[PDB]
């Protein structure tokens, strides 16, 4: 909402004459009480010869691209200059605005006599943009006949000492979408007397002798008031006075004819939208009714709307007159030849208009005010104000007929219910002791009825404030008018917190631990790539494909939510690689979305009570599973090139080591077992178990997934379900034996298919407590041990808890361990050593 | 009632005077203010804190409740503490 300071000032001045304030101050008072000033535009300044001219002669210049006009312009004192202009929106006899040589326009433009298109041009004719008066539309500014004689000082006629405040009103404050509302706000801020510009002293009631038009209203439509008055015999060629075309222009509304302009004006003055129907184009009774399935209307702009059974309409016997509250229709639109006007002054249902306007994408000036509730008490006053003004400009007469449907049965008092609040409740909530009676005076200033009753106020808010419904609403009023800056800064006593939880600590430690080892965290997108699972070659019944789908993504091809974090990780890996950062290791810690059924939503639960424990569990069960995952990808080098040697390319072993890092950070023990699972390589893919629960996978990616996905050769990956890794809080108590140790190295031959950790476990099982440490050294294959066998050399460190281990004692433990590997994985002793 | 404050317990009326008498002191009253002359074998009883511990230990420390105090907004750890 834009409006200009002069008008805002005029309306405040009625009740506090001589009121006036710098724009800077006004901007600050508006912010201080709740209104966002997006922008302050003082009307761009002019200097020198910028005067009204009259076009006296137009010569269409031929031979060029555009149609060009060499115009004789009467500039005062019988002085006629020729001027070149490209526009076409003006005729001989029109008052235009000319910047003559020596003038300076907004933006630092000096005008000079310039030869152009074959003739001399002594300046130019201005657009309202070039003057910084209004928005740039096509062509120049033309003034209504009689606004000014030629020669008149442009700056004075245009009123360029004005300033246009551009405000972003909040939806609770619809009443401020008008000069009426803001005026009242300013009067409240500055403790000024306020004359309501919709009061009867300012709009005397017009007579009421009979109904102005037949009207049926289906009341379940939500209409709360519907008033009509006609004006007959208006000059259709009359145009609106300069003052009125101007304030529309400053407010953002282009003028068209008095019928339309007067409604737009009174809409801005009082906040009550209005509309003008060509009465002679109405066939029969006016009907308010819902639309039917498949019904259609063409609105003013001649565009066909597909209607919805919740859109309220105005119809007649012939067709549709208005999508109520949003936009009139063509069928009754005022046109060039309209002599007799019927003026609509209605109050629609806020939620109805909101629904309808969002569906049709018609955020009209009318719609946005009805969304935020219009003061129903002023419809006839706005209708009367708007009728007199029309007759006054375009010279018709205002019939004393009047229709005024106010519901069934009629509402005669539009005041909300009274709200009941303790006199000092504002003081509590602010933490400030306001001077006595503050709270009552401020609630009176906004227009409420305040009655006292000991320590308990009874407050009936006024009809234009439907947002004032509980004491919290009343508090914000008092607090914003006194200023929020007067509220002190008092730290509250907060209780002994428990600090972070175990899982919160575990995510931090997983992050430190991976980051130190060279991984760079990304923020994964939850929106999957298109067809990623077709790229991975996942079977159609692969659980990962069962995705919760978003219904309005910012990319129509990417509407599924991630059931796995590798897609987003792999996407970031691709980005780093395409920018030359080929040696990368990324990781992420975020939830996935795995749904358990088809999207079942639970219906509304009353908000006046808290939901039951059961209603919570049902709400929780309605949502998909959303476990925390950790995941990571690696590509290129893992150790970089240097003086130490050429570096080490990423290998699947590095993804297993990522598992062990997360497990060490989580203080749990994991086992890795071979597995086939896409998108991993089948011969290099491990499944991760904590105890006997699967927590995820790790390994090198499938070479065919790599290839279809444009991924780097050899990329490795890892994903673990954190929710599947249990809490652990060890209280270790390590037995630290000081007695000497015996070191022996044993080599075992086993079938190639046997995992190294199996042989290690068997050796540990057989050797018992004496074995302090076991570690795999060598892994050797060759013909002489058998084409399908392999030789594992383990390094064993034995140590007794109470004695110096003999070296027979050790070989006892060795022999015992060798026997265990024989019985469990069929090991054969190769040999041993020290 | 200084013993009552420090313990966070409202002891039954006259407790504080009876217990200081029991240890052998001379207790004389003066409105809300006790005058306590400890006995010669108690040179450790030299300020009210000393007298508090007497009352509190005889009634039992177990009767003192467990009330978390309002602790203020801490600033948490310092940069050097974080760096270590």
């Amino acid at each position: 909402m834009r409006l200009p300071y002069s008008w805002l000032r005029e309306v405040v001045a009625v009740g506090a004459s001589g009121w006036d304030v710098t724009p800077g101050e006004l901007e600050q008072t508006l912010l201080r009480i709740g209104h966002e000033v997006e922008e302050v535009i003082p009307l761009g300044p002019v200097d020198g010869p910028v005067t009204v001219g009259r076009v006296a002669d137009i010569e269409e210049l031929t031979g060029y691209k555009k149609p060009i006009r060499a115009c004789a312009v009467d500039i005062g004192d019988r002085q006629y200059r020729e001027i070149i202009c490209g526009a076409t929106n003006f005729a001989v006899g029109d008052l235009v605005v000319v910047a003559l040589p020596g003038a300076t326009l907004p933006g630092g433009f000096t005008i000079s006599a310039r030869k152009a298109y074959g003739r001399n041009s002594d300046g130019m004719i201005c657009s309202a943009a070039e003057l910084n008066l209004g928005a740039d539309h096509s062509g120049i500014l033309v003034l209504p006949p009689g606004a000014a004689e030629p020669g008149a000082d442009g700056a004075g006629v245009l009123g360029l000492d004005d300033v246009v405040f551009h405000l972003a009103i909040t939806p609770d404050r619809g009443y401020c979408m008008s000069v009426r509302g803001l005026a009242r706000e300013l009067a409240c801020a500055y403790d000024l007397d306020f004359v309501d510009p919709a009061s009867n002293s300012r709009v005397p009631p017009l007579p009421i002798e009979g109904p102005a038009w037949p009207l049926t209203v289906q009341p379940e439509t939500g209409v709360r008031r519907f008033a009509l008055r006609p004006v007959i015999g208006i000059d259709p060629a009359a145009v609106s006075p300069w003052w009125l075309q101007r304030r529309l222009l400053l407010c953002g509304i282009r003028a068209t004819c008095p019928a339309v302009d007067v409604t737009n004006y009174v809409m801005l003055e009082l906040g009550h939208p209005m509309h003008a129907h060509d009465r002679n184009r109405i066939s029969g009774t006016l009907g308010v009714r819902f639309a039917r399935s498949g019904e259609t209307a063409v609105t003013l702009d001649g565009i066909e709307r597909k209607l919805d059974t919740a859109d309220v309409l105005i119809v007649d016997d012939a067709a549709t007159a208005a999508i109520g509250g949003v936009m009139g229709a063509a069928s009754t639109e005022v046109r060039a030849d309209s002599t007799d006007v019927l003026l609509e002054a209605a109050i629609w249902d806020p939620a109805a208009v909101s629904r309808t306007q969002r569906r049709l994408h018609l955020p009209s000036e009318a719609a946005r005010r009805y969304e935020r509730t219009v003061d129903p008490a002023i419809s006839v006053a706005a209708l009367d104000r708007c009728a007199r003004l029309l007759a006054d400009i375009a010279g018709g007469e205002v019939s004393p007929t009047l229709t005024d449907w106010r519901g069934d049965p009629p509402c005669d008092d539009w005041s909300p219910p009274p709200i009941r609040m303790g006199v000092d409740v504002p003081d509590r909530i602010a933490g400030v002791a306001y001077p006595q009676g503050t709270t009552a005076r401020r609630l009176a200033q906004i227009g409420a009825v305040v009655t006292h009753d000991g320590d308990t106020l009874t407050v009936t808010p006024p009809s234009w404030r439907p947002d004032l419904r509980q004491p919290a609403d009343l508090v914000e009023e008092v607090l914003r008018l006194e200023g929020l800056e007067v509220i002190p800064s008092v730290l509250p006593p907060a209780p002994a917190g428990r600090g972070l939880t175990a899982g919160q600590q575990r995510r931090r430690t997983i992050g430190r631990s991976l980051a130190l080892s060279g991984y760079v965290e990304i923020l994964p997108t939850p929106f999957l790539p298109a067809g990623v699972f077709d790229l991975w070659g996942l079977e159609a019944d692969d659980s990962r494909r069962m995705t919760t789908r978003v219904l309005n993504p910012l990319e129509a091809d990417r509407p599924q939510l991630a059931t796995t974090l590798l897609p987003a990780l792999l996407e970031a890996l691709v980005r780093n690689v395409s920018r030359g950062l080929v040696d990368v290791a990324l990781f992420a810690i975020a939830q996935v979305v795995q749904p358990t059924e088809q999207t079942r939503g639970v219906g509304l639960i009353p908000v006046d009570r808290r939901p039951t424990d059961d209603e919570i569990a049902m709400l929780d069960a309605s949502l998909p599973r959303q476990p925390q995952h950790v995941a990571a990808v690696l590509a290129g080098l893992r150790e970089p090139r240097g003086p130490w040697g050429p570096g080490r390319p990423v290998e699947a072993a590095d993804a297993f080591e990522a598992v062990r890092i997360i497990a060490r950070a989580s203080r749990v023990d994991v086992t890795l077992r071979p597995a086939q699972y896409l998108p991993w390589h089948p011969g290099r893919c491990a499944q991760v178990f904590v105890g006997e629960s699967s927590v995820g996978h790790a390994g090198q990616l499938h070479p065919a997934v790599i290839e279809r996905s444009g991924l780097p050769k050899g990329t490795c990956a890892v994903e673990l379900n954190l929710d599947a890794i249990p809490c652990s809080a060890p209280l270790p108590a390590p037995r630290v034996s000081p007695y000497p140790a015996v070191f022996q190295d044993v080599s075992l031959v086993v079938a190639a298919d046997i995992p190294a950790q199996a042989v290690a476990d068997a050796v540990r099982a057989g050797a018992g407590d004496l074995l302090e440490d076991i570690a795999l050294f060598d892994v050797f294959t060759g013909p002489q041990i058998g084409e399908h066998r392999k030789s594992l050399t383990f390094a064993l460190r034995f140590r007794a808890p109470d004695r110096t281990l003999t070296e027979d004692d050790a070989s006892a433990a060795r022999d015992a361990a060798v026997q265990s590997a024989a019985e469990r994985v069929g090991a054969v002793l190769r040999g041993w050593k020290l």
